[PDB]
Protein backbone atom coordinates (compact mmCIF):
# COMPACT_ATOMS: atom_id res chain seq x y z
CA UNK A 1 0.00 0.00 0.00
CA UNK A 2 2.03 3.14 -1.28
CA UNK A 3 -0.31 5.09 -0.27
CA UNK A 4 -0.25 4.35 3.27
CA UNK A 5 3.50 4.11 3.21
CA UNK A 6 3.48 8.43 1.64
CA UNK A 7 0.98 8.97 4.31
CA UNK A 8 2.81 7.73 7.38
CA UNK A 9 5.86 9.52 6.17
CA UNK A 10 3.73 12.71 5.79
CA UNK A 11 2.85 12.40 9.28
CA UNK A 12 6.40 11.63 10.74
CA UNK A 13 7.73 14.52 8.44
CA UNK A 14 5.53 16.44 10.45
CA UNK A 15 6.15 15.29 14.16
CA UNK A 16 3.37 12.45 14.82
CA UNK A 17 5.03 9.59 15.86
CA UNK A 18 4.04 5.83 15.82
CA UNK A 19 2.54 4.41 18.73
CA UNK A 20 2.45 0.42 19.73
CA UNK A 21 -0.28 -1.14 21.84
CA UNK A 22 -1.14 -4.52 22.95
CA UNK A 23 -4.08 -6.93 22.74
CA UNK A 24 -7.24 -5.87 24.31
CA UNK A 25 -5.84 -2.04 24.91
CA UNK A 26 -8.27 0.61 23.40
CA UNK A 27 -6.43 3.26 21.33
CA UNK A 28 -9.77 5.75 22.23
CA UNK A 29 -12.80 5.09 24.16
CA UNK A 30 -16.28 5.95 23.54
CA UNK A 31 -16.13 8.81 26.58
CA UNK A 32 -13.24 10.61 25.12
CA UNK A 33 -14.16 14.07 24.37
CA UNK A 34 -11.36 14.40 22.53
CA UNK A 35 -12.14 13.47 18.91
CA UNK A 36 -9.27 11.65 17.12
CA UNK A 37 -7.82 10.35 13.75
CA UNK A 38 -6.03 7.23 14.17
CA UNK A 39 -4.01 6.22 11.29
CA UNK A 40 -3.92 2.03 11.57
CA UNK A 41 -0.95 1.48 10.17
CA UNK A 42 -0.24 -2.22 11.28
CA UNK A 43 -2.14 -5.04 13.14
CA UNK A 44 -6.36 -5.63 13.31
CA UNK A 45 -8.45 -3.76 15.72
CA UNK A 46 -12.69 -3.67 16.26
CA UNK A 47 -15.03 -0.87 16.93
CA UNK A 48 -17.26 -1.90 19.45
CA UNK A 49 -19.93 -0.01 21.56
CA UNK A 50 -20.81 0.05 25.07
CA UNK A 51 -24.69 -0.09 25.56
CA UNK A 52 -26.42 1.48 28.84
CA UNK A 53 -26.63 -2.22 30.66
CA UNK A 54 -22.44 -2.60 29.92
CA UNK A 55 -23.64 -4.77 27.12
CA UNK A 56 -20.52 -4.95 24.40
CA UNK A 57 -21.52 -4.78 20.94
CA UNK A 58 -18.85 -5.77 18.44
CA UNK A 59 -19.30 -3.16 15.05
CA UNK A 60 -16.85 -3.23 12.70
CA UNK A 61 -13.50 -4.23 12.22
CA UNK A 62 -10.12 -2.69 10.37
CA UNK A 63 -6.66 -3.33 9.41
CA UNK A 64 -3.93 -1.51 8.96
CA UNK A 65 -3.72 0.31 7.01
CA UNK A 66 -6.60 2.50 7.61
CA UNK A 67 -7.89 5.58 8.71
CA UNK A 68 -10.38 5.58 11.26
CA UNK A 69 -11.84 8.73 12.61
CA UNK A 70 -14.01 9.67 15.57
CA UNK A 71 -14.71 13.45 14.76
CA UNK A 72 -16.12 15.08 12.38
CA UNK A 73 -13.03 17.07 10.21
CA UNK A 74 -14.46 20.58 9.80
CA UNK A 75 -16.64 20.74 12.74
CA UNK A 76 -14.34 19.19 15.13
CA UNK A 77 -17.57 17.27 16.94
CA UNK A 78 -18.04 13.49 17.45
CA UNK A 79 -19.35 11.25 14.92
CA UNK A 80 -20.43 8.17 17.31
CA UNK A 81 -19.07 7.29 20.71
CA UNK A 82 -17.64 4.41 19.80
CA UNK A 83 -13.89 2.34 21.12
CA UNK A 84 -11.46 1.31 19.12
CA UNK A 85 -9.55 -2.19 20.46
CA UNK A 86 -6.37 -3.88 19.77
CA UNK A 87 -7.67 -7.64 18.78
CA UNK A 88 -4.03 -8.52 17.11
CA UNK A 89 -1.00 -9.27 19.47
CA UNK A 90 0.59 -6.33 18.37
CA UNK A 91 -1.24 -2.76 17.12
CA UNK A 92 1.20 0.22 15.77
CA UNK A 93 -1.31 3.33 14.62
CA UNK A 94 -0.59 6.91 14.94
CA UNK A 95 -3.02 8.97 16.95
CA UNK A 96 -3.89 12.29 16.21
CA UNK A 97 -6.22 15.17 17.26
CA UNK A 98 -9.04 15.65 14.62
CA UNK A 99 -7.79 19.87 14.19
CA UNK A 100 -4.18 18.53 13.30
CA UNK A 101 -5.81 16.35 10.66
CA UNK A 102 -7.90 19.10 9.29
CA UNK A 103 -4.50 20.96 9.18
CA UNK A 104 -2.16 18.39 7.51
CA UNK A 105 -4.75 17.00 4.75
CA UNK A 106 -5.52 21.44 4.50
CA UNK A 107 -1.95 21.61 3.17
CA UNK A 108 -1.88 18.47 1.16
CA UNK A 109 -4.67 17.25 -1.40
CA UNK A 110 -3.19 13.99 -2.38
CA UNK A 111 -3.65 12.57 1.57
CA UNK A 112 -6.64 14.39 1.67
CA UNK A 113 -7.54 12.14 -1.10
CA UNK A 114 -6.17 9.04 0.34
CA UNK A 115 -8.62 9.62 3.49
CA UNK A 116 -11.76 10.58 1.43
CA UNK A 117 -11.44 6.82 -0.22
CA UNK A 118 -11.07 5.34 2.77
CA UNK A 119 -14.38 6.55 3.60
CA UNK A 120 -15.49 5.51 0.45
CA UNK A 121 -14.44 2.23 0.95
CA UNK A 122 -16.28 2.46 4.18
CA UNK A 123 -19.32 3.31 2.34
CA UNK A 124 -19.25 0.77 -0.46
CA UNK A 125 -18.48 -2.33 1.89
CA UNK A 126 -21.46 -1.53 4.07
CA UNK A 127 -23.66 -1.02 0.64
CA UNK A 128 -22.31 -4.92 -0.13
CA UNK A 129 -22.20 -6.39 2.89
CA UNK A 130 -26.14 -5.21 2.98
CA UNK A 131 -26.59 -6.55 -0.39
CA UNK A 132 -25.29 -10.01 0.46
CA UNK A 133 -27.44 -9.94 3.60
CA UNK A 134 -30.59 -8.59 1.64
CA UNK A 135 -30.45 -12.02 -0.08
CA UNK A 136 -28.79 -14.24 1.75
CA UNK A 137 -29.39 -13.63 5.60
CA UNK A 138 -26.43 -14.39 7.80
CA UNK A 139 -25.10 -17.32 5.39
CA UNK A 140 -23.87 -14.57 2.98
CA UNK A 141 -22.76 -12.27 6.14
CA UNK A 142 -20.62 -15.59 6.71
CA UNK A 143 -19.68 -16.28 3.82
CA UNK A 144 -18.54 -12.41 3.00
CA UNK A 145 -16.60 -12.50 6.17
CA UNK A 146 -14.61 -15.55 5.48
CA UNK A 147 -14.24 -14.36 1.49
CA UNK A 148 -12.73 -11.37 3.26
CA UNK A 149 -10.28 -13.53 5.97
CA UNK A 150 -9.61 -15.72 2.71
CA UNK A 151 -8.39 -12.49 -0.18
CA UNK A 152 -6.44 -10.91 3.05
CA UNK A 153 -4.62 -13.85 5.11
CA UNK A 154 -5.37 -16.67 2.62
CA UNK A 155 -2.55 -18.88 1.13
CA UNK A 156 -2.86 -21.55 -1.30
CA UNK A 157 -1.50 -25.02 -0.42
CA UNK A 158 -2.49 -28.45 -1.60
CA UNK A 159 -4.61 -28.72 0.93
CA UNK A 160 -6.59 -25.66 0.22
CA UNK A 161 -6.80 -22.34 0.69
CA UNK A 162 -4.98 -21.73 4.47
CA UNK A 163 -6.23 -18.65 6.18
CA UNK A 164 -2.76 -17.60 7.74
CA UNK A 165 -4.20 -15.71 11.01
CA UNK A 166 -3.10 -16.75 14.42
CA UNK A 167 -5.78 -18.69 15.78
CA UNK A 168 -6.44 -17.07 18.72
CA UNK A 169 -7.27 -13.54 16.31
CA UNK A 170 -9.47 -16.29 14.70
CA UNK A 171 -11.34 -16.84 17.97
CA UNK A 172 -11.04 -13.40 19.14
CA UNK A 173 -12.55 -12.39 15.28
CA UNK A 174 -27.09 -19.57 14.73
CA UNK A 175 -23.67 -18.70 13.55
CA UNK A 176 -22.36 -22.09 14.98
CA UNK A 177 -24.81 -23.68 13.04
CA UNK A 178 -24.99 -22.62 9.46
CA UNK A 179 -20.86 -22.46 9.64
CA UNK A 180 -20.55 -26.45 11.15
CA UNK A 181 -23.07 -27.14 8.40
CA UNK A 182 -20.68 -25.04 5.72
CA UNK A 183 -17.56 -27.66 6.76
CA UNK A 184 -20.00 -30.47 7.07
CA UNK A 185 -20.38 -29.31 3.45
CA UNK A 186 -16.74 -29.16 2.64
CA UNK A 187 -16.65 -25.45 2.11
CA UNK A 188 -14.03 -25.29 5.22
CA UNK A 189 -11.97 -27.60 6.94
CA UNK A 190 -10.80 -26.99 10.65
CA UNK A 191 -7.27 -29.81 9.92
CA UNK A 192 -4.35 -28.74 11.48
CA UNK A 193 -5.04 -26.05 14.05
CA UNK A 194 -5.84 -23.76 11.16
CA UNK A 195 -9.00 -23.59 8.88
CA UNK A 196 -8.94 -24.15 4.67
CA UNK A 197 -11.46 -23.00 2.29
CA UNK A 198 -11.53 -25.47 -0.46
CA UNK A 199 -14.74 -23.61 -1.73
CA UNK A 200 -14.54 -20.10 -2.88
CA UNK A 201 -16.86 -20.44 -5.31
CA UNK A 202 -19.38 -20.93 -2.80
CA UNK A 203 -18.01 -18.18 -1.20
CA UNK A 204 -18.45 -15.94 -3.99
CA UNK A 205 -21.36 -17.35 -4.71
CA UNK A 206 -23.36 -16.17 -1.52
CA UNK A 207 -21.40 -12.75 -0.88
CA UNK A 208 -21.67 -11.56 -4.60
CA UNK A 209 -21.42 -7.86 -3.85
CA UNK A 210 -18.59 -8.32 -0.99
CA UNK A 211 -16.95 -10.06 -3.93
CA UNK A 212 -17.60 -6.91 -6.06
CA UNK A 213 -16.40 -4.86 -3.53
CA UNK A 214 -13.14 -6.24 -2.78
CA UNK A 215 -12.59 -6.92 -7.04
CA UNK A 216 -12.78 -3.27 -7.26
CA UNK A 217 -11.07 -1.82 -4.28
CA UNK A 218 -8.38 -4.62 -3.75
CA UNK A 219 -8.06 -5.76 -7.04
CA UNK A 220 -4.25 -6.84 -6.81
CA UNK A 221 -5.16 -9.08 -3.22
CA UNK A 222 -8.47 -10.18 -5.41
CA UNK A 223 -6.55 -11.41 -8.20
CA UNK A 224 -4.20 -13.82 -6.86
CA UNK A 225 -6.82 -16.70 -5.58
CA UNK A 226 -8.97 -15.80 -8.87
CA UNK B 1 -29.26 23.88 4.30
CA UNK B 2 -26.55 26.45 4.18
CA UNK B 3 -23.93 24.33 3.06
CA UNK B 4 -25.84 22.35 0.26
CA UNK B 5 -27.04 25.91 -0.89
CA UNK B 6 -23.28 27.30 -1.06
CA UNK B 7 -21.96 24.12 -2.89
CA UNK B 8 -25.08 24.58 -5.00
CA UNK B 9 -23.96 27.54 -5.67
CA UNK B 10 -19.94 26.71 -6.37
CA UNK B 11 -21.18 24.29 -8.89
CA UNK B 12 -23.28 26.74 -10.76
CA UNK B 13 -20.15 29.16 -10.83
CA UNK B 14 -18.53 26.73 -12.26
CA UNK B 15 -20.10 26.16 -15.00
CA UNK B 16 -22.22 22.99 -13.41
CA UNK B 17 -26.29 23.31 -14.64
CA UNK B 18 -28.73 21.17 -12.62
CA UNK B 19 -31.18 18.64 -13.74
CA UNK B 20 -34.49 17.85 -13.59
CA UNK B 21 -35.56 13.60 -13.37
CA UNK B 22 -39.01 12.36 -13.28
CA UNK B 23 -39.86 9.50 -11.13
CA UNK B 24 -38.47 5.84 -11.70
CA UNK B 25 -35.86 7.48 -14.31
CA UNK B 26 -31.95 6.50 -13.70
CA UNK B 27 -29.55 9.21 -12.97
CA UNK B 28 -26.73 6.42 -13.58
CA UNK B 29 -26.79 3.04 -14.11
CA UNK B 30 -24.28 0.40 -13.32
CA UNK B 31 -22.92 -0.45 -16.71
CA UNK B 32 -22.16 3.47 -17.42
CA UNK B 33 -17.91 3.42 -17.52
CA UNK B 34 -18.36 6.93 -16.70
CA UNK B 35 -17.64 7.76 -12.71
CA UNK B 36 -19.40 10.56 -10.98
CA UNK B 37 -20.04 12.45 -8.03
CA UNK B 38 -24.03 13.48 -7.82
CA UNK B 39 -24.93 16.28 -6.18
CA UNK B 40 -28.54 15.74 -4.87
CA UNK B 41 -29.93 19.01 -4.45
CA UNK B 42 -33.73 18.11 -4.25
CA UNK B 43 -35.82 14.93 -4.60
CA UNK B 44 -35.65 11.49 -3.45
CA UNK B 45 -33.48 8.56 -4.76
CA UNK B 46 -32.27 5.26 -3.92
CA UNK B 47 -29.36 3.11 -4.75
CA UNK B 48 -29.97 -0.26 -6.44
CA UNK B 49 -27.49 -3.30 -7.15
CA UNK B 50 -29.25 -5.57 -9.36
CA UNK B 51 -28.33 -9.41 -8.93
CA UNK B 52 -27.38 -12.02 -11.66
CA UNK B 53 -31.08 -13.13 -11.82
CA UNK B 54 -32.34 -10.01 -12.00
CA UNK B 55 -33.34 -9.24 -8.67
CA UNK B 56 -33.48 -5.60 -8.07
CA UNK B 57 -32.03 -4.67 -4.30
CA UNK B 58 -32.79 -1.84 -2.76
CA UNK B 59 -29.72 -0.77 -0.75
CA UNK B 60 -30.11 2.80 0.53
CA UNK B 61 -32.07 5.65 -0.01
CA UNK B 62 -30.96 9.30 -0.40
CA UNK B 63 -33.02 12.80 0.03
CA UNK B 64 -31.45 16.31 -1.17
CA UNK B 65 -29.56 17.58 -0.67
CA UNK B 66 -26.89 14.50 -0.53
CA UNK B 67 -23.87 13.65 -2.51
CA UNK B 68 -23.08 10.18 -3.71
CA UNK B 69 -19.91 8.70 -5.99
CA UNK B 70 -19.68 5.80 -8.19
CA UNK B 71 -16.07 6.17 -8.29
CA UNK B 72 -13.06 6.74 -6.35
CA UNK B 73 -12.07 10.17 -5.99
CA UNK B 74 -7.71 9.57 -5.36
CA UNK B 75 -8.02 6.23 -8.47
CA UNK B 76 -10.77 7.59 -10.31
CA UNK B 77 -12.21 3.66 -10.46
CA UNK B 78 -15.55 2.73 -9.73
CA UNK B 79 -16.60 2.05 -6.35
CA UNK B 80 -19.64 -0.28 -7.64
CA UNK B 81 -22.04 -1.62 -9.88
CA UNK B 82 -25.24 0.22 -8.64
CA UNK B 83 -27.70 2.08 -10.03
CA UNK B 84 -29.74 5.43 -9.05
CA UNK B 85 -33.30 5.50 -9.04
CA UNK B 86 -35.57 8.22 -8.87
CA UNK B 87 -38.52 7.40 -6.36
CA UNK B 88 -40.05 10.87 -6.10
CA UNK B 89 -42.27 12.38 -8.78
CA UNK B 90 -39.39 14.96 -9.66
CA UNK B 91 -35.64 15.40 -8.57
CA UNK B 92 -33.16 18.24 -9.25
CA UNK B 93 -29.92 16.57 -8.92
CA UNK B 94 -26.37 17.97 -10.38
CA UNK B 95 -24.02 15.99 -12.72
CA UNK B 96 -20.24 16.25 -12.58
CA UNK B 97 -18.32 13.69 -13.32
CA UNK B 98 -15.77 12.50 -10.50
CA UNK B 99 -12.54 14.00 -12.45
CA UNK B 100 -14.15 17.49 -12.12
CA UNK B 101 -15.22 17.01 -8.63
CA UNK B 102 -11.53 16.44 -8.10
CA UNK B 103 -10.64 19.93 -9.54
CA UNK B 104 -13.23 21.35 -8.19
CA UNK B 105 -12.64 20.15 -4.33
CA UNK B 106 -8.87 21.46 -4.58
CA UNK B 107 -9.96 24.59 -5.59
CA UNK B 108 -12.16 25.13 -2.38
CA UNK B 109 -11.53 23.07 1.02
CA UNK B 110 -14.53 24.08 2.07
CA UNK B 111 -16.63 22.02 0.20
CA UNK B 112 -14.26 19.19 0.27
CA UNK B 113 -14.58 19.25 3.88
CA UNK B 114 -18.85 19.36 2.89
CA UNK B 115 -18.21 16.00 0.89
CA UNK B 116 -15.72 14.77 3.43
CA UNK B 117 -18.45 15.15 6.18
CA UNK B 118 -21.30 13.68 4.14
CA UNK B 119 -19.03 10.37 3.78
CA UNK B 120 -18.85 10.33 7.72
CA UNK B 121 -21.83 10.77 8.22
CA UNK B 122 -22.75 7.80 5.79
CA UNK B 123 -19.84 5.91 7.85
CA UNK B 124 -21.47 6.84 11.26
CA UNK B 125 -24.81 6.69 10.00
CA UNK B 126 -24.32 2.82 9.25
CA UNK B 127 -22.31 2.26 12.58
CA UNK B 128 -25.77 3.03 14.16
CA UNK B 129 -27.98 1.08 12.49
CA UNK B 130 -26.20 -1.94 13.01
CA UNK B 131 -25.60 -1.31 16.62
CA UNK B 132 -29.85 -0.75 17.17
CA UNK B 133 -29.91 -3.87 15.38
CA UNK B 134 -27.71 -6.02 17.27
CA UNK B 135 -29.28 -4.55 20.32
CA UNK B 136 -32.62 -4.88 19.97
CA UNK B 137 -33.36 -7.12 16.63
CA UNK B 138 -36.21 -6.15 14.57
CA UNK B 139 -37.59 -4.11 16.79
CA UNK B 140 -35.02 -1.84 16.83
CA UNK B 141 -34.33 -1.58 13.01
CA UNK B 142 -37.91 -0.75 12.69
CA UNK B 143 -37.92 1.75 15.68
CA UNK B 144 -35.23 3.82 14.03
CA UNK B 145 -36.46 3.98 10.28
CA UNK B 146 -39.90 5.19 11.84
CA UNK B 147 -37.38 7.45 13.91
CA UNK B 148 -35.29 8.93 10.98
CA UNK B 149 -38.64 9.16 8.75
CA UNK B 150 -40.08 11.02 12.15
CA UNK B 151 -37.11 13.41 12.73
CA UNK B 152 -37.00 14.04 8.87
CA UNK B 153 -40.75 14.77 7.82
CA UNK B 154 -41.86 15.29 11.28
CA UNK B 155 -45.09 17.81 11.92
CA UNK B 156 -45.79 18.16 15.21
CA UNK B 157 -49.73 18.53 15.35
CA UNK B 158 -52.51 17.50 17.94
CA UNK B 159 -52.67 14.38 16.48
CA UNK B 160 -48.71 13.54 17.69
CA UNK B 161 -46.01 13.83 15.20
CA UNK B 162 -47.14 13.47 11.61
CA UNK B 163 -45.21 11.75 9.29
CA UNK B 164 -45.44 14.41 5.94
CA UNK B 165 -44.89 12.25 3.52
CA UNK B 166 -46.38 10.92 0.75
CA UNK B 167 -48.25 7.28 0.75
CA UNK B 168 -46.77 7.04 -2.38
CA UNK B 169 -43.72 7.34 -1.00
CA UNK B 170 -44.65 5.66 2.01
CA UNK B 171 -45.61 2.02 -0.03
CA UNK B 172 -41.95 2.64 -1.10
CA UNK B 173 -40.82 2.09 2.01
CA UNK B 174 -42.96 -0.23 2.44
CA UNK B 175 -45.11 0.87 5.76
CA UNK B 176 -48.69 1.52 3.46
CA UNK B 177 -45.40 -5.94 4.45
CA UNK B 178 -43.15 -8.98 5.94
CA UNK B 179 -45.01 -11.04 8.59
CA UNK B 180 -42.30 -10.39 10.95
CA UNK B 181 -42.68 -6.78 10.70
CA UNK B 182 -46.24 -6.35 10.71
CA UNK B 183 -45.75 -8.10 13.89
CA UNK B 184 -44.02 -5.35 15.05
CA UNK B 185 -46.44 -2.76 13.69
CA UNK B 186 -49.76 -4.12 14.60
CA UNK B 187 -47.93 -3.80 18.65
CA UNK B 188 -46.65 -0.40 17.83
CA UNK B 189 -50.21 0.53 16.55
CA UNK B 190 -51.99 -1.24 19.33
CA UNK B 191 -49.63 0.80 21.77
CA UNK B 192 -50.85 3.92 20.61
CA UNK B 193 -47.10 4.57 19.89
CA UNK B 194 -47.90 5.32 15.96
CA UNK B 195 -51.75 5.46 14.72
CA UNK B 196 -51.68 5.68 11.12
CA UNK B 197 -55.33 8.32 10.23
CA UNK B 198 -56.18 10.26 7.64
CA UNK B 199 -54.15 8.16 5.42
CA UNK B 200 -50.33 8.91 7.12
CA UNK B 201 -48.81 8.79 9.79
CA UNK B 202 -48.51 10.30 13.26
CA UNK B 203 -46.20 9.48 15.87
CA UNK B 204 -47.67 10.22 19.89
CA UNK B 205 -45.07 8.16 22.12
CA UNK B 206 -41.46 9.16 20.25
CA UNK B 207 -39.73 8.43 23.72
CA UNK B 208 -40.30 4.12 22.71
CA UNK B 209 -38.44 5.05 19.26
CA UNK B 210 -35.92 6.88 20.68
CA UNK B 211 -35.16 3.97 23.39
CA UNK B 212 -35.38 1.04 21.23
CA UNK B 213 -33.13 2.68 18.91
CA UNK B 214 -30.75 4.62 20.96
CA UNK B 215 -27.60 5.10 18.44
CA UNK B 216 -29.73 6.39 15.58
CA UNK B 217 -30.85 8.84 17.71
CA UNK B 218 -27.52 9.42 19.21
CA UNK B 219 -26.25 9.72 15.21
CA UNK B 220 -29.08 12.20 14.29
CA UNK B 221 -28.04 14.41 17.63
CA UNK B 222 -24.27 14.50 16.44
CA UNK B 223 -24.81 14.73 13.02
CA UNK B 224 -28.23 16.74 12.14
CA UNK B 225 -28.61 18.40 15.52
CA UNK B 226 -30.57 21.05 13.82
CA UNK B 227 -33.17 18.51 13.07
CA UNK B 228 -32.63 16.38 16.72
CA UNK B 229 -33.40 19.71 18.68
CA UNK B 230 -36.83 20.22 16.33
CA UNK B 231 -38.68 17.64 18.17
CA UNK B 232 -36.59 17.64 21.08
NA1 LIG C 1 -14.71 9.15 21.95
NA1 LIG D 1 -19.20 3.31 -10.98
Amino acid sequence: NAQAEEFKKYLETNGIKPKQFHKKELIFNQWDPQEYCIFLYDGITKLTSISENGTIMNLQYYKGAFVIMSGFIDTETSVGYYNLEVISEQATAYVIKINELKELLSKNLTHFFYVFQTLQKQVSYSLAKFNDFSINGKLGSICGQLLILTYVYGKETPDGIKITLDNLTMQELAVSRIISKLKQEKVIVYKNSCFYVQNLDYLKRYAPKLDEWFYLACPATWGKLN
